[PDB]
């Protein structure tokens, strides 16, 4: 499809059987998930967003379906105010910006 | 153009007759930008992501020219960790996400 940005671009995940919502992430190197129990073993990670530096958990190889597209990659899950779709499964999904 | 996704969407901006680079941000609702003098009335402003709260400058009613597409918007000003163009401009410049 094509998304406009009159507004936030928020869409439809489903991971683990869980229904979420998502903003698709230009700017986001990594996905950035609220709070949420992902199986498999984590890793501290540093990220930076606007107010500076944060720690997240990082879990690999993770499935989620975008819009109904399959990704499946690196997921971080920690404090954030949005599920963030960032370019890591943006790139999976064939997302491009287009002007 | 179209722009995809496997490096962070960066692409060179014309200000004030000054050239910088600039992240193309569909999570942002706010174009920001580093530390800089920018003429006229400016209101102190607080935003807020990932790691918390950032004081910033707003300019309203700013040309800037982005990839040869003249844009005239709000630019915040202050001690962001990246010059960002948010959604106030995307939009002006007829930018949608595809997949
Ligand atoms: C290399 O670092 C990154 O890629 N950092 C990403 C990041 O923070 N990206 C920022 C832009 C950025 C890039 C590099 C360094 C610092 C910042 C944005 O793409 C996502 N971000 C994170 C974000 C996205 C959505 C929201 C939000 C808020 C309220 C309701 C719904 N969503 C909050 C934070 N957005 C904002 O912080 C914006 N905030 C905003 O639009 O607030 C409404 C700003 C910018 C205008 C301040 C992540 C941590 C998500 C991976």
């Amino acid at each position: 499809p094509q998304i406009t940005l009159w507004k936030r671009p928020i869409v439809t995940i489903r991971i683990g059987g869980q229904l979420k919502e998502a903003l698709l992430d230009t700017g986001a190197d990594d996905t950035v998930l609220e709070e949420m129990n992902l199986p498999g073993k984590w890793k501290p990670k540093m990220i930076v967003g606007i107010g500076g530096f944060v720690k997240v958990r990082q879990y690999d190889q993770i499935p989620i379906e975008i819009c109904g597209h399959k990704a499946i990659g690196t997921v971080l899950v920690g404090p954030t105010p949005a599920n963030i779709i960032g370019r890591n499964l943006l790139t999976q999904i064939g997302c491009t910006l287009n002007f």
